[PDB]
DNA sequence: CTGTTTTCCACTCGTTTTT
DNA sequence: AAAAACGAGTGGAAAACAG
């Protein structure tokens, strides 16, 4: 039933991320977690070439797979 | 320290895309 | 037709927390 996320978008919860890396990333931290990410789902969520709206938990997901599968950037 | 609660990650499943 | 990629669920390891 849910799409999957777009090249487009793919590179914009990158960017998002690589942003936001001291904060979310157990690897940086060593303020409020959920707070940030609600921050990355609303930009994301806002962001105008979007296919679908998407929950803090998918994002969270995606995070977490893109990191798993090797394919994260930064 | 011990014991509880929270957060992170490897493994995996069912499907869908790509070779 | 086979392999690779993808979204998603989960158990338990790792970490953060309370006493």
């Amino acid at each position: 039933l849910t799409p999957r996320f777009t090249a487009e978008e793919k590179e914009v919860l990158y960017t998002l991320f690589h942003l936001h890396e001291e904060v979310i990333d157990i690897k940086h931290r060593k303020y409020s977690v959920r707070e940030t990410w609600d921050k990355i789902v609303k930009d994301f969520n806002s962001h105008p070439h979007v296919s679908a709206m998407r929950n803090i938990k998918q994002i969270q997901k995606f995070w977490l797979n893109s990191r798993l599968r090797k394919q994260y950037p930064y």
